[PDB]
């Protein structure tokens, strides 16, 4: 039951982030999992659940001591924020997370990736992609609302892997996991970071994450 | 000169809407042309437009007519948009709209199609589509910021129909055009509604419009 | 009636200009008119006709010319606005319209003004009022929904002036009026510019615009 | 020094919320505090932060227990909120963050109160009020950024009193307090809950808290 979880994955993975569980956020989780919502009230839900998200995401890059000079005249100790980052989508449904990240960082360069799994094979190949062309001067912002089985994410970092990303500069930035896909990322990239909204129980006899919230891109474009 | 050509088109397609050519439309437009200008006023700015454009294309669709009684108690006489309809990107540069679409249309389904010239045999393929299921009892709101030689709208239109879409229900939305891009959508496709904000002179040997934006979907995305 | 109305007005006050009556324009005043329109509709349709509003009384301001050199190397001649603007709101209906105008311009200096009509009599009276130091040397962009006697507004006008507004630069944007309140208006300030979205029948004995819209501020901030 | 004071705060007002001192908070801070900062920059980042404090005072409210069942058929226990609540805003000042309230709770019901100190002495009368009049009924989001000698707060909440609101059930929203704000906050009304994003060392001979910000409304509506 869901205290264990949170604390054995905490415990044993240190570098994935849980945001704060606040009755609030929990208020937001119900709405958009509840099957019964509309699509108008799931998108707008989404989008405020994600603006946090990306806040809290946004506090795992580097950081400048910075002092400023106040309008009285005195001194303030502050930070300065001085990374080259972006943001990359996992089409379609990380693009739902794009707008958000769009409004705290007014500008980002987005890079998209569409992956997909042979309808017989079931192995995930990269579709189309369209990067930053210095990608690999940047911290990446991966964006996926959901890590079921960790198939998808796991080619999308292994490309950015390719095309020269630093493992450690990339922020999975996730709205849903399940305990097995966390276990995999980790297992394969080690060194990436991992901010998440919520850990559900397991998956589904169809590798659907329970209890879950069903099909994202779908019930976010309305495309169900 | 532009006169002329804004002439013709007006005058040999009757489907095609040009928007008011205020010197606010003008100014952006010059934001959005300028090589010089920073990613950040340029996504600002493409944005504002944006939203012009979908207002006005959304004038494109069948209303009622209502009366509704006023707080003074009095009747109103008004009208009522009564269609259902859903927006369709041309990924990617046409996803640069949704966030229009969904600004003036709260929870409006998003289809998503992803056609991409054979690099050697230089034809439009369907690679990728998501979309709504009853798509074809939809009014079609189309999204594509650019029509060079109209190659990938008329591909996706194409596809559009063989699920069921009715032509006449179809509306490119447009930001900007060349004559011959025009011609061909109407040449094949002319039962379509088009409304667009500017008509350009012509063609570059790149395929270019000329004397145009440059990469739209680069530009907005920052994969400069 | 309408029609006769509109156009007389027209006919009659060259410096107001009255907004394109789409049939989206109506449909938006349509559900803001019904009495039976919830209030999270009530604003959401208002923000939405404000900023097709705000946009159409910027078309108002100066412009230079501006040729600028595309990204393909090919001069293009468009404009650019330079003018210190600001927006000035009245306390409290105008100030559901500086958000339209802050989404638009941004960072874009706002002034309130809060005016009461006496109870004794009815004399308007500036109650209290925060503005701009440089305002003498801006171009005004007043805010006020509704027109009815004008009492308001030409009072925010006299203040205005006497700080050293020159008449000729305020534009003074609205979405309801009644001609009662427009005769007033350019009658006592000929020079300035009107920019509307509709014209009413009459005014009632409560001084309320009919069919009209009833209490826009308590409508919009939901204090009815 | 900050911690001392902090934790002090904290230790002895259990009805103090301070936000999580992240780095990305003291960025923003630190954007907004310096004298330096351009009018845009200065509404951009005031507003960003201005959205997450709302998210934090906003979970202060009571919430029932809820559970739906998932798009797959697993029941999920959430927890509806369900209160009718309310902003009520200080003006100038306090009105730059209606429209973060405004932002989450859709046509959230919006109060506002003008006080003004009175020069000869310093007693901060009440100049003008427009609320809801279901309000003795509701929880107040009662706002204002800037919480120096509490002066006007309390003014506010006495009036809010008056008016019949049960003190317990007012949450007053702030970004910046000085320690002698806050205690007479608490020793007039203790029953209310505050949050906030900092506090300052001291308040000074002018009444401007140090380090501070300065005059927040002018510099948020640029009539500084
Ligand atoms: O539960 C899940 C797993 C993968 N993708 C979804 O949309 N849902
Ligand atoms: O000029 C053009 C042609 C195609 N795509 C663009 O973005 N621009
Ligand atoms: O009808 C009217 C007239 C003036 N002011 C309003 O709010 N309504
Ligand atoms: O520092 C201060 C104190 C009060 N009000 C402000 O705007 N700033």
């Amino acid at each position: 039951q869901e205290e264990s979880i949170l604390q054995d994955i905490i415990t044993r993975f240190p570098n994935v982030v849980l945001m704060k569980q606040t009755a609030q956020l929990r208020a937001m989780m119900t709405i958009i999992r509840d099957k019964e919502t509309p699509k108008e009230e799931f998108v707008f839900y989404a989008d405020r659940l994600i603006r946090l998200l990306i806040e809290e995401a946004l506090n795992e890059l580097p950081f400048q001591k910075k002092e400023v000079t106040t309008p009285l005249d005195v001194s303030y100790h502050g930070v300065s924020f001085y990374s080259k980052i972006c943001g990359v989508s996992i089409v379609r449904a990380g693009e739902s997370m794009e707008s958000g990240l769009r409004a705290v960082c007014r500008g980002v360069r987005i890079g998209k990736i569409l992956i997909q799994r042979d309808e017989t094979t079931a192995e995930p190949k990269l579709i189309y992609e369209k990067l930053p062309a210095d990608i690999r001067e940047r911290w990446v912002m991966l964006l996926d609302p959901m890590c079921a089985t960790a198939g998808s994410v796991c080619k999308a970092i292994e490309v950015l892997l390719r095309l020269g990303v630093k493992e450690e500069r990339i922020i999975f930035v996730n709205i849903l996991a399940a305990p097995q896909g966390i276990e995999r990322v980790f297992k394969e990239y080690p060194k990436v970071r991992m901010v998440t909204a919520a850990v559900d129980i397991c998956l589904n006899s169809r590798y659907y994450i329970v209890p879950g919230i069903g099909d994202f891109g779908d019930r976010y474009f309305g495309t169900m």
